[PDB]
RNA sequence: UGAGCACUUUAUCACCGUGUCCCCAAUCUGGAUAUUUU
């Protein structure tokens, strides 16, 4: 790797990949979405944004080829707050429901989820010095994110094998997804790492996006 | 500052009461000597 940031946040939540009628959220953030804020704070613009029903329409063509890890320092808790929000109906869709047609998002329902109480992360990048260079003019050019590399390492995640029973580990994470028909990410589950050393080449995951 | 991203936990109201007591008090004891110049 070339040099890696620290970065800390209150409030956060990451949703399932469709969860279902009631939500829920993970003690980590995906490697997708943890790509696409790195993509985006650099100003890199997204490469598709063409619109319709849905979106999310991405070749690896014309992509940036970069290889990411994940880590981790304090453990947090979690929290749910949240009584309601509406839905798409499903069935007849009866009355006026079909009168009004203005973007409907109609038939408000309660539903409940789930919130982190805090957040914090250790990861950077490894990637070529053009990259990194424009990452900072997006940063510094024409909640706090700062690099403390060298100082303050802590735990880490790792794919598991059968073998080696891990402890608190997270149960599903996404690597590369788009919102079509597709097999979706292969690895599912992740294992957590303590020690206060280097994390293992394992670790480093060098994403197709 | 980007893709899953909505639209509210929403609107009202008494604890009624009433009601307190009488009795009382002790004692004893004292002291000694001492001034002179403008």
């Amino acid at each position: 790797v070339t040099r890696y940031l620290r970065l800390k946040a209150p409030f956060a939540a990451f949703r399932p990949f469709q969860s279902g009628s009631f939500r829920s959220t993970t003690p980590v953030p995906s490697f997708s979405a943890v790509y696409g804020l790195l993509l985006n704070l650099a100003g890199i613009e997204q490469r598709q944004e063409v619109e319709g029903k849905v979106t999310l329409i991405k070749p690896k063509a014309e992509l940036p080829k970069l290889a990411i890890a994940i880590g981790q320092v304090k453990p947090s808790s979690t929290s749910l707050i949240n009584q309601q929000l509406h839905n798409y109906p499903v069935g007849n869709s009866g009355k006026e429901f079909a009168s009004r047609t203005f973007g409907s998002k109609y038939w408000i329902a309660p539903v409940r989820r789930e919130v982190l109480v805090n957040l914090d992360l250790i990861i950077g990048l490894q990637s070529p010095v053009e990259f990194w260079q424009k990452l900072d003019q997006g940063l510094k050019g024409e909640d706090e994110i700062y690099p403390i590399e060298k100082p303050d390492l802590a735990s880490w995640y790792c794919p598991l094998e059968p073998d080696t029973r891990p402890n608190q580990g997270a149960c599903r994470l996404t690597l590369w997804i788009d919102r079509e028909n597709n097999t979706q990410t292969t690895i599912k589950v992740f294992s957590p790492s303590d020690f206060r050393l280097e994390p293992p080449a394992k670790a480093w995951q060098q994403l197709p996006g």
